[PDB]
């Protein structure tokens, strides 16, 4: 089973959740909550349609500046969502990635964060990457540290450094290249979400809210793909 | 005169020249030609709409495997436009820039874009940035490069690099963040266009092909940003 209409790596940038809950009178939790729905659901059919990798962006690292309260939540809907769906995902062979500064967040949620990733590590079906604590330009950063530090060492000279040694070192590098990237949420913007990744994806936005993102919605922005001509 | 529905910075990739000499039984050279109209049209709109900063992808680092006479008559174009629209954008105002390694660029070249810069520099109006041999990564790679010097000089920690920091290093920091990107052509991709400073732009695709890009269109590009709700 080749990945849907040869689609290899998708991102997707889940917007829409607050509206959601506000056009039927209820809180912005209320949205996030069902937006755990439709990543159940996005998951299933990345696994089912031969995808190589889905990348979710799940908590934007300027997302600190939210309402003390709705952060919580978010907080809380991830650990419960660990502990919820981590058997199955090992059941599934999909191998689950937390790409982003997870050093921010509670003990609790790293403890369960590492050790997930541990029992699943050695799937080798679906690659889940959830972006949480992840900016594009902090995931570059990141890389540059690491090659600063080489310079320091005395270990790599400036004049060494290019654009494929640092793409060996930002997040994703052992994976397929990010083909295709679907924002829900009718915004068009890329919000600071895998900017190295995506110099050569193809972009599809959707009016669609994430909560109401389902099988059909995913196969359309496939199906777009396939006529990228 | 406020920025059109207050965009300050725009950038374009305009794509479609190919096409659209296609269309008509054209090689593509000649639509090339047609596109140096399109610019001529789209520096005009922006400098008399109160825009600070017009970004145009005129030639990609990847486009050098084109057929080699498709890459030279680009260059004779490029210097074309450099010998024959200078003095206008002088006399209205318009600072130029090129941005990309002008290093891989021929001589006659170099002189004209080195001479049109310094002509042009103490301008205060619009600032052009013609992207000639320009690709985001190996934009981010420059300014990494001069921060990996200063850590070889012993004056930065690798701890202290920082987005902010790496931000004051890539092409443009000392303009407006661009607020839109407007693609022509139908493709719905960035291309490797200002990845790093993107992050927060609108993105604008239209159908439209770069030679027939108008006012009329811009204007609408400036109408969908001003909705970006
Ligand atoms: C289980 C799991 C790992 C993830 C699912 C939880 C979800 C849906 C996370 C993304 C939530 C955020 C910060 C969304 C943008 S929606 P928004 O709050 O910006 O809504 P709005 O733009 O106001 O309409
Ligand atoms: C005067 C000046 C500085 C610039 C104007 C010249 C132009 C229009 C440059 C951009 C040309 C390229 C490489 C365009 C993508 S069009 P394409 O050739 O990819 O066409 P296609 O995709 O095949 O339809
Ligand atoms: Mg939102
Ligand atoms: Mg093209």
């Amino acid at each position: 089973k080749l990945p849907a209409h040869g689609c290899r790596h998708v991102a997707i940038i889940m917007d829409g959740n607050g509206r959601w809950a506000k056009k039927q009178g209820k809180i912005r939790a209320f949205g996030h909550k069902a937006g755990a729905k439709s990543v159940r659901r996005a998951v299933s059919f990345a696994a089912n349609n031969g995808i190589e990798a889905l990348t979710l962006y799940a908590f934007s690292s300027e997302n600190w500046n939210r309402p003390a309260q709705e952060v919580s939540a978010l907080m809380e809907l991830f650990v419960w969502a660990l502990d919820s769906e981590v058997k199955s995902l090992h059941r599934h062979n999909v191998r689950l990635r937390i790409i982003g500064d997870t050093s921010r967040f509670n003990s609790r949620l790293q403890e369960r964060i590492r050790k997930s990733e541990a029992l699943t590590a050695g799937n080798t079906g679906l690659t889940l990457n959830i972006a949480a604590n992840y900016g594009g330009r902090w995931d570059i950063v990141q890389g540059v540290r690491q090659l600063a530090e080489k310079v320091q060492q005395g270990n790599l000279q400036p004049d060494q450094i290019d654009e494929e040694m640092l793409n060996q070192h930002v997040c994703m590098h052992e994976l397929a290249p990010v083909d295709l990237v679907i924002r829900t949420g009718g915004e068009h913007r890329i919000s600071n979400f895998l900017l190295w990744q995506i110099a050569y994806a193809e972009l599809y936005f959707t009016d669609v809210l994430w909560p109401d993102f389902d099988e059909q919605d995913f196969e359309g922005a496939l199906n777009a793909f396939a006529n990228r001509e």
